DNA sequence: ACTACGTAGT
DNA sequence: ACTACGTAGT
């Protein structure tokens, strides 16, 4: 379990499955979108997301990122998302300013965008009355860029 | 989709992954137990199968192996297995007397393990009144002994 | 749409 | 036990 930069893999390779991910260390879960492990303390914080088309995540071209929390039934009937586990160490990572590893899901499945900070989050009541969380992330200067 | 051996893939080879069987040819569906494909006419033949834990399969270590048909929700409420598809493909096999690949799962993950003809198939009622299929294969003589 | 002898992590 | 932004094939 590292956080930030993982060595021999950089900003633009392309992986066809999540168990490469896995095998690299980039990305931990088999499904799950977010990756995270204790800190110097015991608290959550988040090492990797994984965009995919999953959940009305929002990404333009730009260097930010809105990026969908998990469960809720969301992308069984709709239910609030808890802030425990993947959604609490996003929310966690913004105050650590820890790096986290973004990868994004292409329509040659996978590529890695680089590194992260969460800014902040907040919480949206959908369409259903439900609670839906929301974290922005930067993509942090200096780093290749990827054409889209 | 190949019949038989699979170049550069020996007896007694070992894989982590069912997504390894599929990238090298060996066994294709992600999950499925039963591997198959037309043949000259409209009919399904088998061309590989992975016993690794579901279903009761009979495994010494012998040349003899019965395999349990899939479905039924054997290995929802229990229902009667089906003679289609793969279940289908296994018993055609038996007289179109091909090769089908043989994958054990093993307790990095799975080995291969040779070629087996089908000999027969059966039906069991099962402790539920509902109906399960039985193939026995048998090794094709002349390939490499496994250890177990 | 739907079946599937998958997987990792907590 | 149970959650999960997986997968391939038909």
């Amino acid at each position: 379990q590292i956080i930030g930069t993982v060595p021999g893999v950089e900003v633009g390779d392309e992986f066809q499955y999540r168990m490469e991910l896995n095998l690299l260390g980039i990305h931990r879960p088999s499904q799950s979108g977010i990756d995270y492990m204790k800190d110097d303390g015991g608290e959550l914080v988040a090492t990797s997301i994984v965009s995919s088309g999953g959940y009305n995540d929002v990404l333009d071209n730009s260097d930010v990122l809105i990026y969908t929390g998990q469960g809720g039934n969301v992308g069984e009937p709709p239910k609030d998302q808890q802030l425990v586990t993947g959604n609490l160490a996003l929310k966690n990572s913004i105050n650590k300013k820890n790096p986290v590893r973004v990868i994004r899901g292409i329509k040659k499945n996978y590529v890695y965008d680089g590194l992260y900070l969460v800014e902040e989050y907040w919480e949206e009541t959908g369409s259903h009355g439900k609670l839906v969380f929301k974290f922005k992330l930067r993509r942090i200067p200096g780093q290749p860029e990827l054409p889209w």
